[PDB]
């Protein structure tokens, strides 16, 4: 399944992230600091889920195909 991991990340998926990346943004950018009930906050809420999930499945993807610590260019040989 390596194989299909890096074929996915291939398949336009930087642009995908971008995009998760600005929406996300957008959103923390439009929660309301004073009114921690309000039905903006609910909705902004269930939109951070869905950047959480993905942002997630991302790293996953990345983990599996790059392979931990265990060895020079993998996952956690960045700062990033
Ligand atoms: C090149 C990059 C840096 C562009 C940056 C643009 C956005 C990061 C910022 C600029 C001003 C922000 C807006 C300023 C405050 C509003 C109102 C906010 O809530 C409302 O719509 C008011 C109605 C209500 O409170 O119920 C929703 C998000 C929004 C559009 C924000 C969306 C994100 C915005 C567009
Ligand atoms: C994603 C960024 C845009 C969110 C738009 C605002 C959604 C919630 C406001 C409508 C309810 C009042």
């Amino acid at each position: 399944r390596r194989f299909c991991h890096y074929i996915v990340t291939m398949r336009y998926f930087e642009v995908v992230i971008l995009v998760v990346i600005a929406l996300s943004s957008i959103a923390l950018a439009a929660e309301d600091p004073v009114r921690t009930d309000s039905p903006r906050n609910n909705a902004l809420k269930y939109l951070d889920y869905i950047f959480t999930g993905v942002f997630t499945f991302e790293m996953v993807i990345k983990m599996i195909d790059l392979g931990l610590l265990l060895h020079p260019g993998a996952y956690f040989r960045d700062l990033w």
